[PDB]
């Protein structure tokens, strides 16, 4: 606590002896990764490779005519350091300059110790640190962990995992997407009036145009725009935004993947996403029998089950539940356990079959209320073609064969509007656009962190770099 | 204006009779262009290559017994189609139902003409259109095709050309970053207060935590932690939002990309910067004598000449500028011509030599007022190591070697803070990063939209698919 007052006193009187504690420059050869491939198997305690390296002083022991540190890159990769080699200076500088968690950069030798070590013809402080770490055991709590995530990428290996595999992640996803040829495009994130879900938006005044926008809560109106506009295959894998409560499977701004596809249907789609989802596992994780902290393994492999709703609803409660059964039968039904039709049949589902599910699994046929977008079943009445994807217990994803029809879309959306009236404006720019012809296409969505969620058993608190 | 009600009769209609004119699926085979690039020179009027084929109806053409008519696939690929073969009724059907902007499936014998064309055994509507193709000479305006985008791609090839060159030049650079070894991250939009760069922000109210938040005008501060937290190469390619006015540079949602590089300078940033654009150019483009539509070539090949803010101002103005130089004196020059020393300088900078340039430049060395993120220049007093790059005019990029030092960088921010003072809190968190310890490291910016406008030679509101 009072060590940030030293910490403090040291940079003062470095820059007063002319010695620059941020220098702009220091000729960094190697990362320390690279010397470590460089030297995989040193008879131990024995090399004329000069390099020149750079890290953070996370141990330091020092011994009167040699001190020892251990230097780790940022990426984790460790390699000590010894300061008879050059100057009596130099070792009580070292020893006076020198603190935990300062950047330090070294030129010399690489030789193995009585561990991979460098014999230092120069060194220089690379930055200065004015707060230790955290001993870190001390075990960072969750919400300061989350709060100061520089700080755990430093000091929890962990953390530089789960970060980079993010990235891994995300880029298999471009990679799966771009290998089938989807175009990648770009669409608002500020709209005069954000669709392509349920949710509230977040508002924003805008000062050029003394009105209110809103932040996207889904790009699938302008996604679809863009089909009308001759795209065959799209996509767009970033933020959106709803403004609503968090909880473990939620959070107002998050990272989700859309796509869109020309000429096949929710039956095509839910292939690829299966596809997709394996072929992320294969590149980031390395395996489709998925470890969890549970100390479980999950396997995600082979061909996944597809049941209906409705079906699948009426074998959990023993009866016969269609898009004809009333909302006061399924009123009664709800009680019996402990708004509309549509609603209840999907609270029910979940209630029912959807909480008991363990392998991954579609679900399919979803009532027509609670699924405005989606087109209508090409033959079972009273149901749209939508899946839902359920992963290891977690909401995945969704599929739609998209209804491209205007005035049916036009109904769906006057039935919204007209719910949720306190007394009615709709998207007429959309509408505009299907009305210009939208070709048969199939849509999904899926969220990233719940992606990661279901891969690896992590909370939404750790997927993302930096949450609050 | 009328035809909107007889293309809505004939959805009802063929709904009436039990033709599906949005119907899920249709069994295209194949695209158009692969249609095309299996039959490159078939000798004309003369196979048995099955296809099927879907488009849109561009151009019809009736004649009693046989109809031919446009198919332009999304892409502006182009098979026309002839409508003997199957049905009298199927002939009749086509010229009452099938009108100008529909979306049409058909599947027959792939033929040429007395041009490419299948003739039909089957077809069926796609997509019923209730409104026309503007005529498009009638040249939509430039602010009718940007309030409707899916039109515009539909009927002006360019509109196409454009939406896939930015999309190409986007993965360009994400290929080019990643083939160096950088990382892509996530980093916040939503803000509790918004750092990176001068601009008033968008501000939302959070329903969850009853506060306001702040839409990020730089993920600058936020992918500085991530050096700090040991990313060695990182970038971010993705939308930032200034809450200001528009102009033929400026919007206040654009997307713009971010690298922070360790253990280089702004020298090594320019390097990279350079090819980073040239590389772009190769992929994208095809070369480096770019086509203009001045009707003119700008070569951005070879290297780019680097001149420093302060002597280049010098010359021009025909007198010696330091940063020694009295905010007095240079408002004496500036008023000879027609706040603060710094914002003097990059002005009268601007006005003089930024003016002047027509090949690639990069301007460096700059006013320390002016640059508060951006390290102090290692040898020459008065002046930060940051370039800006000039491409074809626009101001296309910045470059810095980053301040990492807290003391210094928590002084600049008292500076600005106290300037805009009515009467002053500092981004504490960021700064805490800072004093743990940020390597040598050298940060750029790019406009995305900059980019395609030095490239090409187009209007910011072009460049992206769905402005306002
Ligand atoms: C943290 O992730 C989320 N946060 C909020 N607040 N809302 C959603 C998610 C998420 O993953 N969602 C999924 C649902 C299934 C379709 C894809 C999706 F991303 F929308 C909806
Ligand atoms: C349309 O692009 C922009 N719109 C606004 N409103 N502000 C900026 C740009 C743009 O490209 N900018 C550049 C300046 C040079 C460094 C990179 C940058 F992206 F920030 C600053
Ligand atoms: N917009 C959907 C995802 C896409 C569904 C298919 N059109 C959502 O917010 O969940
Ligand atoms: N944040 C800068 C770009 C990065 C400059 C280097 N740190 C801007 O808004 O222009």
């Amino acid at each position: 606590p009072e060590q940030f007052r030293i910490r403090r006193d040291k940079r003062a009187r470095l820059l007063a002896q002319g010695r620059d504690p941020y220098p702009v420059a220091v000729p960094r050869t190697h990362t320390l990764a690279e010397v470590r491939a460089a030297h995989p198997d040193l008879p131990i305690d024995t090399t004329e490779d000069i390099v020149g390296v750079a890290g953070r002083v996370i141990f330091a022991r020092n011994s009167g005519k040699l001190c020892f540190a251990t230097l780790q890159d940022g990426d984790g990769t460790q390699l000590q350091v010894m300061i008879d080699k050059v100057g009596q200076a130099a070792l009580d500088a070292w020893k006076a300059d020198v603190d935990l968690g300062d950047i330090v950069y070294v030129h010399g030798a690489v030789i193995s110790s009585r561990e991979l070590s460098v014999l230092a013809d120069c060194w220089r402080i690379a930055a200065k640190s004015l707060r230790p770490l955290p001993v870190a055991h001390k075990e960072m709590s969750e919400e300061s962990r989350v709060r100061q995530r520089y700080v755990d990428l430093i000091v929890r290996p962990e953390a530089r995992a789960v970060a980079r595999l993010r990235i891994a992640v995300v880029r298999a996803i471009r990679t799966a997407l771009q290998r089938r040829g989807f175009l990648e495009v770009e669409t608002p994130v500020l709209q005069t009036l954000a669709g392509g879900a349920a949710a509230r938006p977040f508002a924003t005044h805008s000062n050029a145009l003394d009105i209110d926008l809103y932040l996207r809560i889904a790009p699938e109106l302008f996604l679809k725009r863009c089909i009308v506009g001759g795209f065959d295959k799209v996509f767009e894998l970033n933020r959106v935004f709803r403004n609503e409560g968090a909880d473990s499977t939620h959070s107002p701004e998050f990272s989700m993947l859309e796509t869109y596809q020309t000429y096949g249907t929710y039956d095509d789609s839910a292939v690829v996403t299966r596809e997709l989802i394996q072929e992320v596992a294969d590149e980031a994780i390395g395996t489709r029998q998925l470890p969890l902290p549970d100390g479980s393994v999950y396997d995600i492999d082979g061909e996944w089950a597809t049941i209906q709703m409705y079906p699948s609803l009426s074998v959990a409660l023993g009866e016969e539940i269609t898009p004809q059964t009333t909302v006061d039968r399924l009123r009664g039904i709800a009680d019996s356990l402990g708004f509309g039709h549509g609603k209840l049949i999907e609270e029910l589902w979940e209630r029912t079959v959807g909480k008991s599910l363990s392998a991954p699994t579609f679900v399919k046929d979803f009532p027509v209320q609670t699924t405005p977008l989606t087109r209508q079943h090409r033959s079972i009445p009273g149901v749209t073609e939508k899946w839902d994807l359920y992963l290891r217990g977690i909401e995945l994803a969704t599929g739609y064969s998209e209804l491209s029809d205007p005035v049916v879309q036009r109904e769906r959306f006057a039935d919204q509007a007209r719910a949720a009236a306190a007394g009615m404006v709709l998207d007429e720019d959309f509408l505009a656009a299907l009305e210009y012809g939208m070709p048969p296409c199939t849509g999904t969505g899926m969220g990233i962190d719940r992606l990661l969620m279901s891969l690896t058993g992590l909370s939404i608190r750790e997927t993302v770099l930096f949450p609050i």
